[PDB]
């Protein structure tokens, strides 16, 4: 059982959640089942992961067997950028809700600020693999998502992979009924997101950290790419508390009041990843970790720097 972070809607969002990116079918259902048993009350989902139907089976099992009540679960999913056109936001949202077997979501995020070519080709690209843009923007999608909140099919909306520039574009839209409650971005000691976090909090927006362990199993990894779990300075700090480097990397976010969503389908690691409320990193250990900032992204896979709202060019 965890601390939470309060949203501007006064809803309470569990500070540690289970990530499900790349969680295979046949493993993800058991993954969710172990996490809930382990005290995870927050599960992070997406249409684009193409496994929400199996996540929905697991959640439903545990509500059935009285292990957890819906009101105490905090379920998040994401709208993919080939569905920014208006009838498609509703259709994409309905498939997510149906696969998840839920009556409502706690938060619905814009997964990526750049519209891609509309439709169920989720990664439209040219011959060189560059993203094919669509004409609908994240503003068009937000307007459509706002309807879902009006209807009580979504408690709150948020953003993911937004720069402060694109949040400014959102917050400064005339006519906006709802603001985002969170901005979910990659964050870890190599990419500490200090300005963006300071920006989002100043605006009442929480931050959710994905890839907190450096997403080591990412298929596109180079052996030259730095590894956080094998980092001696991260390992020194883990040794001090007799915890794992992984436990240190998750706790780092908790002590910044940043929500963090480590992904696992391995039961022993799922449990390990939430045993982070019986120790504390010192201000000096925290400052050492923050010094490791390299401005290095493990996830920069969409070859899309050529379309309009690219988030990663900007300083923050
Ligand atoms: N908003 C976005 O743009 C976006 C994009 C992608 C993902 N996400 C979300 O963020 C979540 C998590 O981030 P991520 O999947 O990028 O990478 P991550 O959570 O940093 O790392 C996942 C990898 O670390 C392993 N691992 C987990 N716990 C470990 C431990 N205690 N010791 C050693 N290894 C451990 C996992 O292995 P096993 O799984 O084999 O145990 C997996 O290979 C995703 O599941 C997804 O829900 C968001």
């Amino acid at each position: 059982m965890a601390t939470f972070v309060e949203l501007s809607t006064k809803a309470k969002m569990p500070i540690v959640g289970l990530g499900t990116w790349k969680s295979p079918l046949g493993k993800v259902k058991e993954a969710v089942k172990v996490a809930i048993d382990a005290g995870y009350r927050h599960i992070d989902c997406a249409y684009v992961y193409q496994n929400e139907h199996e996540v929905g089976e697991a959640i439903q099992e545990k509500i059935q067997e009285k292990a957890v009540k819906r009101e105490d679960l905090f379920i998040v999913s994401k709208l993919w950028p080939t569905f920014f056109e208006r009838p498609l936001v509703r259709k994409a949202f309905e498939k997510t809700l149906k696969d998840l077997k839920l009556s409502y979501l706690d938060v619905y995020l814009i997964h990526w600020p750049q519209g891609f070519k509309s439709g169920d080709d989720l990664f439209p690209k040219d011959d060189k693999g560059n993203a094919i843009g669509g004409k609908a923007t994240f503003l068009d999608a937000w307007e459509a998502m706002e309807e879902l909140v009006d209807e009580g099919l979504v408690k709150a909306l948020g953003v993911s992979n937004f720069s402060h520039f694109q949040i400014e574009k959102l917050l400064n839209k005339p006519g906006l009924k709802y603001k985002p409650v969170t901005n979910q971005v990659e964050c870890h000691p190599y990419l500490t997101q200090e300005k963006l976090i300071q920006y989002c909090h100043s605006k009442g927006i929480t931050v959710t950290a994905y890839s907190p362990l450096g997403s080591p199993d990412r298929p596109w990894a180079k052996p030259e790419d730095p590894s956080l779990l094998e980092d001696p300075k991260i390992k020194e700090i883990a040794a001090k508390h007799k915890k794992t480097a992984a436990q240190v990397l998750i706790r780092f976010h908790i002590q910044r009041n940043v929500i963090v969503i480590p992904k696992s389908v391995t039961p022993a690691r799922i449990v390990e990843n939430i045993q982070v409320f019986d120790f504390k990193l010192s201000d000096e250990e925290m400052a050492t970790i923050l010094s490791f900032n390299r401005n290095w992204r493990a996830c920069n896979v969409l070859q899309s720097s050529h379309l309009e709202d690219y988030p990663f060019n900007a300083e923050y």
